[PDB]
């Protein structure tokens, strides 16, 4: 995972191991090495500086200059800083008796497949999901979700071309009633770039449907551009959480590493493979360990 960084961070720590106690200037050099590794993983300057400051403080508070094994102290403190940067404690959207969640994002984020994989996850946890294919302009996008729903065994409502939000809301509520659906997953329109008309429609769909989560699906491999997509969707529509797809293809992790700081939104799920069960709850502590080479490989 995040191969270059992980290698980079492990290299920085390992360059310390077996060489006894270090000085404050030595601690300085390692810290600069970490900061550069993060920046090369596309982390912005402020986020990287904050990370390194966190590590400095916490390492001092653990006697890194007294330790005959300071590499281990740096390992532990880089692991805590990674854990917090990645979100801290693991987070999932809250479940009430009934839920209505939007999935938003660009064409290419894997949003539509993600909607189906989410429905499957929640069905397995005992939910009764309904997928809603809400693109009112592109029948093919709706048909794609129809056939994904058939694969994962989850029902799909398809909107009509040009259907009003009020008509959508009514057809959704009725189907949800009749089928005892308790988790409605609305796959909104995906485009290659955002423009004013869809955003307007979506912000409008949000007013009418009143979702209680708005999950933004981002291709993790887009690094900083994912964060720019996130602020556009958050200011124009309003987001509640993130899903990062193709986390297996991302050698760097910079969007992931920066999301809490920059967006203030949690990463709920990771797409880590093309398997149906490739969409997994996101586990910052687990991922921090992995980046540092601990645990399973
Ligand atoms: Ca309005
Ligand atoms: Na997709």
């Amino acid at each position: 995972m995040f191969q270059q960084l992980s290698a980079r961070l492990q290299e920085a720590i390992g360059r310390l191991r077996g060489r006894g106690r270090i000085t404050e200037e030595d601690l300085k050099a390692t810290l600069r090495e970490i900061r550069r590794a993060l920046m090369d993983a596309d982390v912005n300057l402020e986020v990287a500086r904050d990370f390194v400051e966190r590590v400095r403080e916490e390492a001092l508070g653990k006697q890194v200059l007294e330790s005959l094994t300071p590499a281990e102290v740096i390992l532990a403190t880089v692991y805590e800083a990674l854990k917090e940067a990645l979100g801290g404690e693991a987070r999932l959207p809250v479940l009430k008796d009934r839920n209505l969640w939007f999935l938003v994002g660009l064409q290419g984020s894997g949003k539509t497949t993600t909607a189906a994989k989410l429905a499957l996850y929640y069905k397995g946890k005992g939910r009764r999901p309904l997928l809603v294919a809400a693109d009112t302009q592109r029948p093919a996008a709706r048909e794609q979700l129809r056939l994904l729903g058939e694969k994962v065994g989850v029902p799909v409502l398809e909107v009509m071309d040009g259907e009003s939000p009020e008509s959508i809301r009514r057809r959704v509520e009725e189907k949800a009633r009749l089928e005892a659906r308790d988790l409605i997953l609305v796959d909104t329109a995906g485009r290659l770039q955002i423009d004013e008309p869809l955003m307007g429609e979506l912000a409008r769909l949000k007013e009418v449907l009143g979702p209680d989560e708005v999950l933004l699906v981002l291709d993790a491999m887009t690094g900083q551009e994912a964060l720019s997509v996130a602020r556009a969707f958050d200011e124009k529509v309003g987001v509640t959480g993130l899903v990062l797809t193709k986390l297996d293809g991302d050698a760097r992790g910079g969007a992931a590493l920066s999301a809490r700081h920059v967006t203030g939104k949690p990463i709920y799920f990771a797409g880590v493979s093309e398997k149906p069960e490739g969409l997994e709850p996101f586990y910052p502590e687990r991922l921090a360990g992995r980046i540092l080479g601990m645990g399973d490989v």
